[PDB]
């Protein structure tokens, strides 16, 4: 390699402080250390988690940072000990890591690895506690263990899923978070049953992923709910048999859904991050056995509430992180399902744009006119 | 039978108004209308559910009425159409019905029959909207579908479980409420796996049934929590391995449990009815997969709260009504298990008194002098 062992200069989008546009300038990326992988991103998408940390909402937010966490790339070099991947391999960097040995990687019903989360959340690396980006000798900090807003990034060995070398990296960059989450929420968390009734709250990428997996699961009725009727026709494509605007009704949205279905829906998914809607989705879960899965991320410190009656009479409140998928073992599986023509992964992307335009991708987001925009360099 | 079709003059305990003593006088019990069943009560027990309504704290309350809902007895006569039982059958009248045909009886995960609840909730019979007790002509209303504080009572067919002729009626009366709830919380709602860790909050009858079942499910560790440490000996007898008093500790009780285990207990049970503890029980359920079952009924107007993060990071909130036991189907199955010699059911009875002393039995309940007090005629 020209590059291996050497630092690397490349074009990144740096966030200097919150609530403020991104600076597409140049960055130096250190060589990878023990148990690390330097990845060359080739495509990367925008997620609402990214705009949320840009808004000063994250308590653990650490500026300056390189945002970005939905991406695919190519291994460029690895540090010492790294036997899982080798330069040339095609990868998806995963904010949710996989160790194989900790308590949660072993339990069949979780994926909340504790391998490296102590450090990715502070923005640094495990080998020496310091980050790996630099701008004029001053450190830039990592976000969510990935930082896919640079041409090259360095990530923990536990965070790289190796994928089929023949998958289009400008499509499966979506499998690195948002779309996987909505899929797993149905398949792993809720385990949606054939013939069930589903109600999804919020028809963004995640929301539509839920609706997709719900059809693939045999849902006999999928109710979609958004305060944006211009999301309905795409939602009916992905499989929604019903579309509801809460503003079109007086009764609270929960009582509305309980009315169309008599008792509620077998499964309800909240893909917004609003605690009022969360409580609402629980309360239109079906009496006696309904499940509500909280998918979205709320403002830190904000609370959800309901009446204990809603659970003493049969509903179940749960959540999901990255759809419950065990990243490294199972993200290669999602690529495989993609490569068998089984998903609608292609329909999720609405805009391909170049990385110099990152800041206008954020304004196309903040207005909800796209679902997902893949950026290439 | 000398009493089929006639009214019966029997001894009973009438709640004339809230917050006064009951009156042990004679009452007139109509014969069973269609689909109804008249039952000679041979033993009956007290619950604090009876006290809370007698105390004037029920919004659903209706006076005068005849409380009592944990009993066992013998069919005296049956109304028109009734084939499931016959005179001489031994029965447990359950406050939770089983009709076999509503959409909750045909579902594996519920026991919340809707066939008669609209009429029992108002102390009447479904067949004509009216009660079946009278004094001097004026009507006395039912309680919970059962009204077991009377030598004879009239109940809905859907409410009558047919049990072994060899069970001692002065022990299985417990199976119509509190013990079943606690057991069913473990076996049906949580399904505690062998080897796992449990915390129980509240060491009354329900909480002890939770411990008992948790030991029998094979739980490696059972943590009992209560602010009255004088319940720790008996809790230990039922299979506990630790005892916590939240007042001994200078941090939130959910921190104590989460520190005694590394990440919380795999299952937690709230057996009090106190929404703050409800949240504590949820927040000390194991990260990633923990399950919290609300078993206690909160004061009306209270609300459970947590941060949505708690659910996203893998905890599941749920609850249970009568242990999710499909009453008429499975209460016979619990009576059979009892007689196999597999349960500690006899150990929940702390006193045996005469029906004339129902009021001293109610003063014992108010002080904790009493797990379950059983009355006979
Ligand atoms: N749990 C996880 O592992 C995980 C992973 C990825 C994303 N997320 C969270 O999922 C949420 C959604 O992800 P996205 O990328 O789909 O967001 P997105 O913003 O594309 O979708 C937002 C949708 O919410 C709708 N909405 C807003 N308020 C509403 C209301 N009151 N009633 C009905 N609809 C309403 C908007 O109209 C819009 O369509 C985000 O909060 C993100 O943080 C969670
Ligand atoms: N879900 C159902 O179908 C069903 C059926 C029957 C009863 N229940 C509910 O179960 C609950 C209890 O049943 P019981 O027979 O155990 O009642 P009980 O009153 O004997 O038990 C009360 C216990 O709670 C403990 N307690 C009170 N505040 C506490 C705190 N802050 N922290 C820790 N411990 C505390 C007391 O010390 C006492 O031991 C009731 O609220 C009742 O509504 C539910
Ligand atoms: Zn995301
Ligand atoms: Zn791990
Ligand atoms: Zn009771
Ligand atoms: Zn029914």
């Amino acid at each position: 390699s020209e590059t291996a062992g050497k630092p690397i200069e490349c074009k990144a989008a740096i966030a200097w402080e919150a609530k403020k546009p991104l600076e597409v300038r140049t960055v130096t990326v250190a060589p990878p250390g023990p148990g690390e992988v330097r990845v060359q991103i080739k495509a990367t998408a925008l997620c609402q988690t990214d705009a949320y940390t840009l808004g000063g909402l994250d308590p653990e937010g650490r500026f300056p940072c390189i945002l970005g966490h939905e991406a695919a790339g190519v291994v460029e070099s690895v540090g010492e000990g790294v036997t899982s991947v080798k330069p040339g391999d095609h990868v998806i960097p995963c904010y949710q890591a996989y160790c194989g040995e900790c308590k949660f990687c072993k339990h069949p019903e979780s994926n909340l690895c504790v391998s490296v989360r102590a450090f990715t959340g502070k923005g640094v690396m495990k080998s020496d506690g310091k980050p790996r980006f630099t701008v004029d000798g001053k450190p830039i900090y990592h976000f969510m263990g990935t930082s896919t807003f640079s041409e090259y990034t360095v990530v923990h060995e536990q965070s790289v899923a190796k994928i089929d070398v023949n998958a289009p990296l400008d499509k499966v960059c979506l499998l690195g978070c948002g779309v996987s989450t909505g899929w797993g929420a149905v398949f792993n968390t809720a385990k949606v049953t054939a013939g069930s009734t589903v109600a999804v709250f919020g028809l963004g990428a995640v929301g539509l992923a839920v609706i997709e997996a719900a059809k693939r699961a045999g849902a006999s009725r999928i109710i979609a709910v958004d305060i944006d009727p211009t999301k309905f026709p795409t939602a009916k494509e992905f499989g929604a048999t019903d579309c509801i605007n809460p503003k079109d009704h007086e009764k609270p949205i929960q009582q509305v859904i309980v009315e169309m279905t008599e008792w509620g829906c077998d499964y309800t998914f909240e893909c917004i991050g609003n605690t009022a809607v969360m409580r609402a989705a629980l309360e239109c879960a079906h009496r006696g056995w309904g499940t509500s899965v909280i998918v979205g991320v709320a403002a830190a410190g904000q609370e959800i509430s309901t009446r204990p009656f809603q659970l003493v009479t049969g509903r179940r409140w749960m959540g999901t992180a990255f759809g419950g998928y065990k990243s490294r073992v199972q993200v290669p599986d999602l690529v495989t399902d993609y490569m068998s023509g089984a998903t609608l992964l292609d329909k999720y992307i609405t805009h391909n744009m170049k990385f110099d335009q990152i800041n206008e991708a954020f304004e196309l987001l903040h207005a909800g006119e796209c679902l997902r925009c893949v950026l290439t360099f």
